[PDB]
């Protein structure tokens, strides 16, 4: 009988548990597992580049739990008056409900969809909440998304900061249920990159080992990084930080004697693992960008792709508003993103190439080789 | 000042227009756009995989709305009780609301978020709604998902079916704003290959054109179909249809003399553009496959890549419970799936190579070929 009762209306956050799939994503190979602490480092991230955050701590508790410690402003705790009970509850039990959905609060943060973490929460055994703000320190716990009693004062402090331990179910998450160090310090060096004077410490309870990233240098830095292990062809690093349009576009570049092409991109800080509209103006920008430099200087044919070989690359951009196809973020599906970079782009990097003839004449002769060796394998394929 | 006051809750479908990245996808390239078409498309099509739909007429109104009418149960219309307005109603303005968080309104389907009609419902300018069920045809209208009034009674009729017509939000869509009439039309020529008896129209009252999609074979067909403009190598395309241990997985294939690989993934019949669990698990067991039998064979070396040229596939999977990382159903992220197809490839597979050796020598032949060309390309890089 399909009728009206047939009709089942999911509240709270039952639907994250009922479909993870759509909030954290994979709960078998450990990618989701791992989303929901990253969840709460973006939160304390966008702290962060609000200007009031400047240490986070992450660590790996014996027992299989994570905590994160921000000193940021401390997730509101006042009674929230249409909903009834205090600010931080309405923030960790209701979905679509938070601070970035204007921009008075966070001028610019990686969340945007009121959603992160409530999933933690959602999709936790148990969530530990410790809230430092106004002199007093606030705590609460949840189990299964379910407060145990309203947030309460537990005592004094001179300090501001967000503290979230949480303890993933294993009704939610299969197969991969502990956390691998590797995978969060890969994402926390990241970050380190991304967010110069930003202190982020990361700690194994079970093993004693930690690491301390504060790297300076920036962007740039992470290329040099990125590159280490592998051979630069040519010293000058192309680098630059706009902000024109409402759009920050900061892009740092450097080719090596290697073949594969690593593009990283970023909006907001948060990675897009599938790439989008910022990564398809890059594309087309450095290659309309090296074509009439080429062209110009009488070295023309090459496609995007051979200049794409040996290229490392990382894309950060800021925006105010930006969309993604989903709530893990791995891909930008904003069109006025791929403009500004692709303008910035063919901008800046023009400049360098002028700017940078020993250089340019390097990766020049590299997109060259490129394509004289993707000519080679495409006649050898023809004639077996 | 960052307080309890900065804390925002989006209600009803407010989140919808404000993040609709996460929702729809793409508002600009006109991904989303058609994307709008395939949520009620899909809402029907589940209906057809319940058995109670055998006709669905979609039609490119010339004032760009588009409609979708099945044949089908029709939307429940009774008061829900809880919510105290029609059914209807509910599914339309709710998120995570709907008959599909359990098995007994529909065993299978594509749809199991509460999302999909409430997301195009949010995004439209207008919304017509209209139910034949239970002796009697029902209306209601939504402005930008707003009802203007109760669900209403409007005739008499024998028949059911459900018939949803939207106008689109172009404060929402941008740049491509006009439905594509070849879009439409591969994706319901699509299903209809997924859904053999189920009669599918498509109708442009813009220029007259329409496409009447009732192709039988199935599966099977989709294969002859795909491979229609390409040279099939071997006769016998591979097929197979299954359901264990809860899941359906159904499969066809065979080889072109072409040298690329398109696998068409499915769950539930809804595409997965960026594949998953099925398609890993297909890939698996191809490879363990024609491994095995190229060893006992004495042809034994070729990789997964070299099997994967020329291949056209396609893997549909029946599931009762998929897991997708998104409400666009790009990637299925339910492990379990990757075992149900890689065990019943590796069985029917291995089975057809016995079956069929003419087809099956000629399988292996093109894989050395490949192996050989691929070889010979990385030599040909490797010498410039
Ligand atoms: N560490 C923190 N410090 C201060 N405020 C925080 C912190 N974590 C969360 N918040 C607040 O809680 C709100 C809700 O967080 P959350 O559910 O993660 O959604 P979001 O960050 O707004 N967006 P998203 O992560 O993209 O879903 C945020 O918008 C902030 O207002
Ligand atoms: N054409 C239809 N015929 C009958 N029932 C329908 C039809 N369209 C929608 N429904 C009902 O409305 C509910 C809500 O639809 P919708 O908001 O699309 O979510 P869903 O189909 O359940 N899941 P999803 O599409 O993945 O978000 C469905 O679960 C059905 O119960
Ligand atoms: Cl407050
Ligand atoms: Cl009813
Ligand atoms: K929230
Ligand atoms: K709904
Ligand atoms: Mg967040
Ligand atoms: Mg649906
Ligand atoms: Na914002
Ligand atoms: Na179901």
């Amino acid at each position: 009988s399909y009728d009206s009762s047939s009709i089942k209306v999911l509240k709270g956050l039952d639907a994250v548990r009922k479909r993870p799939g759509m909030y954290i994503g994979d709960t078998d190979d450990g990618t989701g597992l791992h989303h929901m602490v990253f969840e709460v480092v973006d939160n304390a991230i966008d702290e962060a580049l609000a200007g009031h955050c400047k240490e986070i701590i992450v660590t790996i508790h014996a027992d299989n739990s994570v905590s994160v410690q921000d000193d940021g402003r401390g997730i509101p705790t006042g009674i929230h008056p249409e909903e009834g009970v205090s600010a931080a509850e309405v923030i960790m039990t209701v979905l679509h409900a938070g601070g970035k959905f204007d921009d008075n609060s966070y001028k610019v943060s990686g969340g945007l969809h009121g959603v992160g973490v409530s999933v933690v929460n959602a999709l936790s055994q148990k969530l530990e909440l410790v809230i430092q703000r106004e002199g007093k320190i606030h705590r609460q716990i949840y189990e299964h998304g379910v407060p145990q009693a309203p947030l309460a004062v537990t005592g004094e402090t001179e300090k501001t900061g967000t503290m979230v331990r949480f303890w993933p179910s294993l009704e939610t998450f299969t197969n991969v249920t502990e956390f691998e160090y590797e995978i969060l310090a890969k994402r926390l060096r990241e970050l380190s990159f991304l967010n110069s004077g930003v202190s982020i410490r990361l700690r194994d309870k079970r093993d004693g080992k930690e690491d301390h990233f504060h790297y300076e240098g920036g962007i740039k830095a992470f290329v040099e990084y990125l590159n280490k292990n592998k051979t630069p062809i040519h010293p000058n690093i192309f680098y630059f930080s706009t902000e024109k349009d409402g759009i920050g576009v900061e892009v740092a570049l450097q080719w090596n004697d290697g073949f594969q092409e690593n593009i990283y991109c970023f909006t907001n800080n948060i990675p897009q693992r599938d790439g989008g509209t910022h990564l398809a103006g890059f594309r087309a920008a450095m290659t309309r960008t090296l074509n009439a430099y080429m062209d110009k200087e009488g070295y023309s044919s090459a496609t995007g792709d051979d200049a794409r070989e040996g290229l490392i690359a990382v894309v950060s951009v800021k925006v105010p508003d930006p969309k993604f196809s989903s709530q893990t973020k791995d891909k930008l599906v904003s069109s006025e993103v791929k403009s500004a970079v692709e303008q910035q782009m063919n901008e800046l990097l023009a400049e360098y190439l002028l700017e940078n003839p020993t250089d340019a004449k390097i990766v020049v002769g590299k997109i060259i080789d490129a394509a004289r060796a993707r000519e080679a394998a495409r006649r050898a394929r023809e004639m077996t």
